[PDB]
């Protein structure tokens, strides 16, 4: 329950999650202020990258690595943040790709407490990385030590490719 | 105490405050996350103008036209949202618009509880204008009633004007 951010000790809220778990639900925003939950992408497997936020360099090029170098016509690659849904949609259109999902936790802080990577200090979720079945069960977790570092991007793609 | 917002009901959470009353202090962050409170202005006439996101389009509008229209000689203009810092900080740039004071409610809505102005529905901040003299005695206040229409601009820059 315990990470840094910028040097900077952070305690971290909410429910442990481990591999091997059954992953909670959750309620979030998608761009258009539409409520999501898991049950909308119920059958596929789930990348879930979950960033401070979207308008910072680590976190941009984050959600940006995991869009192009995971498939998808074989599962749902989900950017979770406590970004607006504004800032959301803006980052999609800036970046010019149309087929990247961005959903924005930052109403309830549901996905961050639910995952247990909610930033107290901050209000912003820890930099992490959940990797979901087609059945939901938790096959690989990261959250990152030092929030302003990189994910193991290797490690995540590999759970992901290989179920 | 309520307002609509897309013609939706939407409830104002937090201390009412009146033309007459002083202003109540406040905690934000500026762009680069460091804390701003009233202090931090103290001696100028203040424009406190309010928004749900700077990454929609009246609110762009509103920051735009509040900070050309507005004399920085005596008084500063200040623009105050939930956007997160990163937002704000990438809105400025992305504009031309570096000179532009904007300001983050996201973490504690410590300015939006002080004044009033907390969409509970939404966790946005309503569209508002509230101006200050140099005493920080309110002698003009406007929360929009309908949160899509733009305030009454003309009404607020005279009130600033003649401070």
């Amino acid at each position: 329950t315990e990470i840094t951010f910028k040097g900077g000790p952070i305690h971290l809220k909410g429910q442990q999650i481990n591999e091997g778990d059954f992953a909670p639900d959750f309620t979030v925003l998608d761009n258009d202020l539409n409520q999501v939950t898991l049950a909308d992408y119920a059958g596929k497997k789930k990348l879930i990258s979950v960033v401070p936020s979207i308008d910072t360099g680590v976190c941009d090029q984050q959600t940006r690595k995991f869009n192009s170098d995971a498939s998808k016509e074989e599962g749902i690659v989900l950017t979770i943040s406590a970004d607006l849904p504004f800032a959301q949609k803006r980052w999609c259109a800036s970046a010019g790709l149309d087929n990247v999902i961005t959903l924005s936790d930052h109403r309830d802080l549901s996905f961050g407490e639910n995952y247990g990577v909610v930033m107290e200090e901050l209000r912003l979720l820890a930099r992490a990385v959940f990797v979901l079945d087609a059945d939901n069960k938790v096959v690989y977790k990261e959250i990152v030590s030092e929030g302003t570092d990189f994910p193991d991007f290797d490690a995540a793609l590999a759970a992901y490719k290989n179920i």
